[PDB]
């Protein structure tokens, strides 16, 4: 549950003409989108839905700990469903996927019961996310028709939908599941190995990559957190290619470049692509398919719309359109189209990548550039650090030590990105970095900026504070 | 301890002049000074230090937890000595207060070892802080020439230098003293009470206001507080003008417009005013005497600064001069002032009035104006507020409500303050408000700000994203 009203765009009905407004997928990028449109405009406009999936509005990113077992079950993991969204006014349409779309005539066929379902629009608003890539490996194929990214081999797993957390969780059932290989180091490949590994498997985290979380966090975190799933009997195997899974009837084998492991599943979790093929090359696309839209969400058709993992989103770190599959862009994308496409102007303000995660009591969270990605996208930056306790040494209990690193422009001397990193959750702080770099503050401004001191909470010269004073670039 | 090399604002000598700068006080804002000249200019200019006190560099803001015994003495409490100071490079007088500068001449006399002590200077630099407020109350007045704010009434107590509070310990030790009135609710008065409470007394807090923490947070958070306070044995007598402290030769009771209270000993924890003797009338003063300064920390008398208490600072909540007494506030302005007496031109940027506070396990932090307080000064303000976990709910531990308050100019729509309240440390959280009233960031902004989503720290729709969103007005 998390409902409200109006939200603080919406405005006047005024003269602007009622729109009938398509919706197609209806997971965290649609759902937001819906909801914003009927709890604003309501009645005004004709809401209609669909969904190829059997269910919708699930949280994916609760996969990890539902499979660890680190939640009682399943139940939680919806925020919405169809009676909901009907309740808020909305016609949806389940297990009916759009397969073609008329830009010309204005309508959307979608396959409803087994029939041609023809629903003509107004505004037409992607909301189709993306699908889980399948690397060239020998023995790894998906079986044809599944829209639920169903491997040909058994105990071959890709984890995506809530079926397939559902489908992986209830073989792991079964004693004969003892060793398991997640193939893909990046965040949810990191999550999947702690959940496995929770639930009492021997894991080893295969990668080509040479570090866990590339692209998220620099080398001395990656090592931390590498260090840390070690200490916890997982076993790396990065800068491997994986070259096949064999097996008789089921997943036996997984062989890679330089090795090979005894396992009893595999789980891919290598990597998604964007649903936008509905396009049918009207829209103008970005380089990895996702349509392209603007501020506004819109494509490069007028009246059609774009959110969540299907489209792009403007990055204000790097400064150029980007595209961030992240749950938290796909609500924020869907409520920015949701008033558009419902006659109020309203411009998206770009985001950081913010983004967090927790793996065996170590957190860390970033956002914007680490210094190597800064670096290889061509940008004159440096990095600033510094690691300092919390709290003041004189406090006798709940103190802990934080690693914090600012990126900036040597240059231009904005802040690019920033990372931290510690035992206890002090996530909260990398909000402020998150603000920093949307408005475009330099590490100049941040050193001065007002952190409050209270000796119970931090030190008088923070990390934050040690950190941007400390800029020696 | 917090000690570090050069800042990010040092750079070449270039071609300026070196000089004579004479620091009047070394706490927190004359400190951070002279260590920001020493380190990044040391030899090119020559520091001496005066203080009519016999220690310098003492963290007053933990005397509350030194009182209630939370923290091991006054053991960690001084951030610097004289012995440091002057291994840095500068000259340090210890008990010699300045009595006189002569503008005209450009030198300062000090009583050094009962005799007058000339200095020239060729900068001053004034961090003379501020000194205990006493409105008046008959049987309540400081011995006339004590530079330690000692009552001429035994058992009648002020709490600013360390010896203030080893003397306030050095009371407590008598069983004698049973019962203790606190006269000033606001963050000192209540954490005073909390320290006289935890070491056994009766509390009574007495403040002319009708509630605790006015200024700081809204009526809402302030009545937390205050049956915070009362379930722990803490009587509050609010809305009440304390007008006499009596007794036969010590404090025995204390009197107001509306009742009579039978204490032992009293502390007076009204606030600070700037202590600005030294300005003779040649310096430009604010409303409440403080020395009026501008971005650069400089007096209306050029080669003058002041910083810290004893000077006005610019507010970004207000957008404009303000005089707010913080350690935070003091130490930035050191920072400013010393760059700036040393040939770098460096402008200041303003600050909030961030502060914390935490009691009997009650966090609160809050930066910029309340809606009371925005009222006040007649901004035409709104508040919008949300409750709610700061997880989802399905997390099995670690899990609690969260409190915010969002205050914003109706019209220009900019953010003027923001509060937080939990039971768990969400500070940290203060700091993107900071910032982004600094930056001028409008409600509507804030509400698309990139705040990422992890289930292990927050919600999708965390209640920033909520509080932002929901904007009435
Ligand atoms: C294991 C895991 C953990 C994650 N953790 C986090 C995290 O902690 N924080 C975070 O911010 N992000 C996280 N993410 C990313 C986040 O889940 C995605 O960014 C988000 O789900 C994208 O939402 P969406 O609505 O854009 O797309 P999707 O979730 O991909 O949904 C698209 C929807 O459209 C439907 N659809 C597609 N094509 C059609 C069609 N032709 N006709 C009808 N319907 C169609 C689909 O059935 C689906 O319901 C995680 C992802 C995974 C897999
Ligand atoms: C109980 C308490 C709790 C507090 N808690 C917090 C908190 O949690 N967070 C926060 O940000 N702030 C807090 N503060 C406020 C903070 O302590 C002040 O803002 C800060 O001390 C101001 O530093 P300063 O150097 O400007 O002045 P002061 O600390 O007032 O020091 C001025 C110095 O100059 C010397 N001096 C003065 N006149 C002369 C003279 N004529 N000749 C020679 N020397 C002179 C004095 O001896 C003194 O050492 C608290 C204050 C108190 C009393």
């Amino acid at each position: 549950g998390q409902q409200m009203g109006r939200t603080l765009y919406d405005d006047d009905d005024k003269d602007r003409w009622g729109s009938k407004i398509v919706v197609v997928g209806a997971n965290h990028a649609g759902t937001a989108c819906i909801k914003t449109m009927l709890t604003n405009y309501g009645d005004a406009n004709e809401i209609v839905v669909f969904d190829q999936n059997s269910n919708i509005s699930f949280l994916g990113c609760g996969m990890a700990l539902w499979i660890g077992e680190q939640i009682a079950g399943p139940e939680g993991l919806f925020y919405s469903d169809k009676e909901e969204l009907e309740s808020l006014g909305a016609k949806v349409y389940m297990e009916s996927p759009v397969q073609s779309i008329d830009y010309d005539a204005k309508t959307v066929t979608a396959l409803v019961d087994g029939k041609n379902h023809v629903e003509t629009y107004d505004k037409l608003i992607f909301a189709t996310g993306s699908q889980p890539i399948l690397p060239p490996i020998k023995g790894a194929e998906i079986k044809e028709g599944s829209l639920e990214f169903e491997a040909t081999l058994e105990n071959l797993q890709f984890v995506k939908l809530y079926q397939n957390s559902a489908d992986v969780i209830a073989k792991l059932e079964n004693k004969d599941i003892k060793r398991v290989a997640v193939v893909g180091a990046g965040y949810i490949g990191v999550e999947l190995a702690e959940a496995f590994q929770r639930k009492g498997k021997e894991v080893v985290l295969i990668d080509v990559v040479d570090t866990c979380l590339a692209g998220y966090y620099d080398r001395d975190l990656t090592d931390l957190m590498a260090k840390n799933m070690e200490e916890h009997g997982i076993q790396l195997a990065f800068g491997e290619t994986v070259k096949e899974v064999a097996g008789n009837g089921k997943v036996e084998k997984i062989i890679t470049d330089k090795n090979e492991y005894d396992v009893d599943m595999v789980i891919l979790a290598v990597g998604f692509r964007p649903n936008t093929t509905l396009g049918n090359g009207k829209i103008d696309l970005f380089r990895n398919g996702a349509f392209l839209v603007n501020k506004r969400q819109e494509t490069s058709i007028p009246g059609v719309y774009a959110i969540g993992d299907c489209a792009t989103i403007y990055d204000n770190a790097t400064r150029d359109t980007n595209y961030i599959a992240l749950a938290s862009n796909a609500v924020r994308t869907g409520i920015v189209a949701a008033h558009n496409a419902c006659g109020t102007d309203l411009e998206g303000i770009g985001v950081q990548g913010s983004n967090g995660i927790s793996i065996y009591g170590l957190h860390m969270v970033s956002t914007g550039l680490t210094l190597e990605k800064a670096k290889r996208l061509g940008f004159d930056a440096a990095v600033t650090e510094y690691t300092d306790n919390q709290k003041p040494e004189f406090i006798e209990h709940g103190n802990f030590p934080v690693t914090i690193k600012i990126v900036y422009d040597k240059d231009s001397r904005r802040i690019l990105g920033a990372q931290m990193a510690a035992r206890e959750d002090v996530s909260m702080g990398i909000h402020m970095f998150s603000l920093a770099i949307q408005e475009g503050v330099t590490i100049e401004k941040l050193a001065l900026t007002d952190i409050f001191f209270l000796p119970h909470f931090n030190k008088p010269y923070n990390y934050i504070t040690m950190a941007a004073l400390g800029a020696k670039d």
